[PDB]
């Protein structure tokens, strides 16, 4: 808890983190290992053959170039692109989500200096004048960039290329009709309703099970291929005993090779059954399309519309575009979808119940470990939670029924965000202790609530200074070495590969992984905000992250992380959100810690803060946010002029028609 | 407090209301006095001269026919007329203002029922069981309202005739341009972004002090008209001193009758001067227009639509009915609009100070005079300071600007809904002790802030009991008696009348006012909610009030009350709020009732009592309040084809240009 062993940590992360720099340039550098590296290049045709070129050198020849740049020149480099030039290579979702990084060094920067001049210096009254400034600060921050991340929202939509969702809506709860069809019911509703500028629409289908089954034949035809092409003949029949898969050579099932190719046909057989009961039965159309509209202007409107005296039917919202549609999810009635948030949201309680105790036991394995001297043990450890929890995330969001993978991962950071806030708070030493005080909150004395609760409630300023040396330093350099994909292309293209040229591609690495990423710079946020009238020791570890994040997630951005869609920055209001949550909480607890350090004589500036927290939300709720859920007119009717002058003959009907049909 | 004196004053303001219901008998037979008691039908040409005909008997001659009908015959022909003939009648909004009532008897009939079979019988865990019940039945009865109202209303704006209003909109702050006017501006934006349906359009000037100046010219010269009429030549010339005028010989100015001739010319030549300098000026022309469109679907997109990026800007709204835009507040600044809030908001606050202070003395006062038993003293002291009450909040609410007679009755309710909740709350004895309480509220121990406010903070049940007795029952019933307009149409008819026939009509009795019978019927049901699980004694004297004003307004909507404005029943959804808030605050003082008579052993399902209230709200709010809000683009052009049917050839042009004009 002193400052030895504290720089200590901080000595050993800072090694990690360098030690992890030190093998990415080494595994940078080779050859083989150039397409999970610079993922990024070949998508975009920018780079040939992994070693851009491929097979060359570069690999243990020369190691790495003893020196200092080996490991660390990628730093300015990643620091060098134009923040245009990556909205145009990466994306605007992925250069505004960098901007939180920024945001942060924007806030923390100034109140770490702010907070090292009056507290440790001058150590309350001051506290308040502190507190006021920060949430000034933050606030002034929040909202300029608010103005910038919607500027530049709206200026990527009017540059955007023509996408499909432009023109098209999602209409859901189409009533059931026993004479029509849904397809005639949606059809007559926006011919009717929508005359001018009603173009085609797509029918959802249930097209669930032949998704599934289509998937199940490519896993099948490349489970046993490996094995299939080890030597033609007869080779090793692994049994992988049917209750989890995987296993190999354990359970009794040999048949033939390509995971028994006999079951390969039968899931063929299957699928062509399923087809005709999938395209031509009437049942496993919902009662939901895609109606797309001539112009953009007449998509808007119906979007921002209310159809119908039921307010809860015929639901016109944005279609998503149709790469980032869930379609799993577009085949869940309405209905359920209400009970399904009910459910998950009390199955996440019990989640939280669940996560808060490992995760304080790995914190502690961490704090043991630095005072003995793994730390990198440590480090991955938690890390191994926190890679299971935004799964757990993501499952419960597909569960709620989102029908847009961004919606998704925004449900997930928003989740996650209260998990973070609850480990931290009400629930992190209460529901963090073994036994104890987990069972003692809920069965101690008759009352006793703000005896149990209010007795520092936030945990500790130390055991935080850890997390953020732990999880925000050696965490993001261990992102940067991109193992796990590197690991999984490995065997891949030298397992299950089979292809003809470059159809076997496992080099893709996903993206940022918002439903991840964001809400660990949101909880870097709290804890920041939350000591900084307390105490200034977490902002200069708060502020290493931030930094080091911003230059990790740029180079990652540019050369590796692909977006799988393109939401234009649409989770902004989100960020927003949470850190003006922060905010609210830091003042709630400012409220608490100089109303026993006090004399009520600071609280009608300790309750006057909040108000203006919330005011401020209010206003930038009001000036800014409906750029992001709303397409204005203007801007829509400005588009469509703009492309019907420049292509004065576009058939929008082919184009839109089967723009939103199931994949499958 | 014991029931003995309470059935003393029960009995005291029974007959005080059985007095005001005799002497209306008496006055309504009075052929003189029907102008003033049955003014709807002559404003809908059902009647004829006051006495149907005019000039008759059944005055003194014959008093009152010695009876029990001749003072109680009027409440069930009240309750005679269908609730669809009232609906054409009086209107909708009447109508459902009226159902509130009966919603009242719906919702506290059923439960002091099973408050009379729990509490007083078998007198804790009953309370809860009751609580729940009890928020139940009223969450199910409102539901049901919300249905009930939600339909009248849609059924009501189909069947609507063509008005101005349902085919424009108010586009509030257009930016404004050096080179274009606002005219202008608002024309070539709506013909570029709405182009298909955009009309006409009418700019909003500030005719503000041509208003004022027309409006005191007829007030000077129907001043001293009464003088000027009363033998010409030269009367009697009353100096009402320049500083708060009435008066009358008091101050020095004679000159000539009619309130100075003189200066009615001056008026007169203002006016004039006045008019050149609003009407060809171009800085009367405020930044906002009334656009009116070809189609209703048309307005309807418009009013729910974005149209810039800037969502503080071009702000479309559906328009109101030309008589019910509140014309001086269409110049006023928008960004004044969001200070002039806040400013009211504190202002407000010194408001709620003000006026707990004389309530409470005033029900002191009745109090003692019960006891020493004028009660009739009492109920016209409180009365007065509850006509003025009304006044000032909707002053305030014309400050804020609101552009909406409609909105600014349904502001000035809400206001008074948080007077009427801190009087019986927090600052209801606190704010209401002269000295003590009040300053140590403000200046006590350290903290103590559950000690000086938990202890009984709802005040206390008998002392409500005689509230119900008095306002809302002596009360409701001088409301029939409609003596006010009464007083004033007599001091108008014989003295300033100067008509050639039927010019002079001052037997307008104005609407129900919801901007203080609806607050009334909301604390009412406060009470009756937050005791309910507590004491079942209120139940019985709000059951009373609820029928008492039921057929009493009843009465007054068929025969005196005349609306003007229409709004549909738009301020349901606040009055359901309002409803949902009694509920809420009733839980949370049931969870503090339960939180020192208890073991927080039913404190589990006394939290899940607020959270199942506000989740039924937001369904409610979901499912129902869109209607209120948001007109139904099906609606819309289910209504312009129809209207296009019937009248193939309407030039909606000429109806909708000049119809946005200000008055003057």
């Amino acid at each position: 808890a002193t400052l030895k062993d504290i720089g200590v940590s901080a000595g050993i992360n800072i090694l990690t983190a360098f030690i992890f720099f030190i093998i990415f340039a080494f595994l940078r550098l080779q050859p083989f290992n150039d397409r999970v590296y610079f993922s990024k290049w070949y998508l975009r045709g920018l780079r040939s053959s992994p070693a851009s070129g491929g097979g060359f050198a570069g690999r243990f020849v020369n190691l790495e170039l003893r020196s200092y740049l080996k490991f660390l020149h990628w730093m300015p480099e990643a620091l060098k692109m134009p923040e245009r030039e990556l909205i145009d290579h990466a994306g605007l979702d992925s250069v505004v989500y960098l901007r939180i990084y920024w945001l942060g060094l924007k806030i923390f920067a100034p109140i770490a200096m702010l907070a090292w001049a009056v507290l440790v210096p001058v150590n309350f009254w001051a506290h308040i004048i502190m507190a006021y400034a920060f949430t000034i600060w933050t606030c002034y921050m929040l909202m300029k960039e608010y103005e910038t991340v919607a500027n530049m929202r709206l200026q990527f939509l009017a540059s955007e290329g023509r996408r499909p969702d432009q023109f098209t809506v999602l209409v859901r709860n189409v009533p059931p009709d026993p004479d029509e069809t849904v397809s005639e019911l949606v059809e007559h509703f926006f011919l009717v309703n929508h005359p001018d500028n009603y173009l085609t629409h797509q029918v959802v289908c249930n097209a669930n099970k032949l998704a599934d089954l289509v998937s199940k034949k490519t896993k099948l035809q490349n489970w046993l291929d490996y094995y299939q092409l080890k030597y033609t003949r007869n080779n090793s029949q692994i049994r992988p005993i049917t209750k989890l898969g995987c296993l190999g050579l354990c359970g009794q099932k040999v048949d033939a090779i390509e995971h028994y190719i006999a079951e390969v046909d039968k899931t063929s057989k299957e699928i062509a059954e399923e087809r005709e009961n999938v395209v031509n039965d009437q049942k496993s159309v919902m009662p939901a399309s895609f109606v797309s509209f001539k112009t953009r202007w007449a998509a808007a409107v119906c979007a921002q519309t209310t159809q119908t005296r039921n307010p809860t039917e015929w639901l016109t919202e944005w279609a998503a575009e149709p790469r980032d549609i869930y379609w799993p999810n577009l085949a869940i009635p309405y209905v359920s979808l209400t009970v399904r948030r009910l459910v998950m949201n009390v199955a996440f309680f019990f989640l939280t119940f669940f996560f808060i105790i490992p995760i304080a036991f790995v914190q502690s394995l961490a704090t043991i470990e630095g005072i003995e001297k793994q730390g990198l043990l440590a480090g991955i450890a938690l890390k191994l939670f926190l890679i299971f929890l935004p799964a757990i995330l993501m499952t419960m969001s597909k569960f709620e029924g989102f029908t847009s993978v961004s919606f998704l991962e925004r449900r997930s950071a928003s989740r996650y965000y209260i998990f973070n806030l609850v480990n931290v708070f009400l629930g992190s030493v209460i529901a963090g202790a073994a036994f104890e005080q987990l069972n003692s909150f809920l069965n101690q004395s008759p009352n006793q609530i703000p005896k149990t609760i209010g007795m520092a409630i936030p945990m500790k300023a130390t055991a935080f200074i850890t997390y953020i040396m732990v999880d925000g330093w050696a965490g993001v350099a261990g992102e940067i070495l991109m193992l796990k994909p590197l690991i999984i292309y490995h065997l891949k293209n030298a397992f299950l590969v089979k292809t003809e040229k470059d159809r076997e591609e496992a080099m893709n690495p996903g993206s940022i992984g918002f439903n991840t990423g964001e809400p660990q710079i949101q909880l870097y946020f709290l804890l920041g905000l939350v000591y900084a009238p307390v105490t200034p020791m977490l902002l200069p570890f708060i502020l290493v992250f931030f930094a080091l994040a911003y230059v990790v997630y740029r180079h990652q951005i540019i050369n590796v992380y692909n977006q799988e869609y393109e939401s234009a920055a649409a989770f902004w209001p989100d960020v927003h959100g949470r850190v003006i949550t922060a905010l609210i909480i830091s003042q709630l607890l400012l409220m608490g810690l100089l109303g026993t350090k006090h004399a009520a004589s600071a609280a009608p500036f300790l309750i006057a803060l909040p108000v203006i927290t919330i005011g401020f939300h209010r206003f930038c709720k009001g000036r800014f946010e409906p750029a992001f859920v709303r397409y204005p007119l203007q801007e829509a009717m400005m588009k469509d002029t703009l492309e019907r002058a420049r292509e004065p003959n576009l058939n929008l009907k082919g184009y839109l028609q089967d723009a939103y049909i199931h994949p499958v």
